[PDB]
């Protein structure tokens, strides 16, 4: 499988970064984790 997290791609879809981390939008053309 794979996973996603740190200074990682936000992905709201069907996902969610792996933990503590989070998934936001930096821009509309972007996308990136959080902490």
């Amino acid at each position: 499988q794979q996973c996603v997290k740190k200074d990682e791609l936000c992905i709201p879809y069907y996902l969610d970064c792996c933990e503590p981390l989070e998934c936001k939008k930096v821009n509309w053309w972007d996308h990136k984790c959080i902490g």
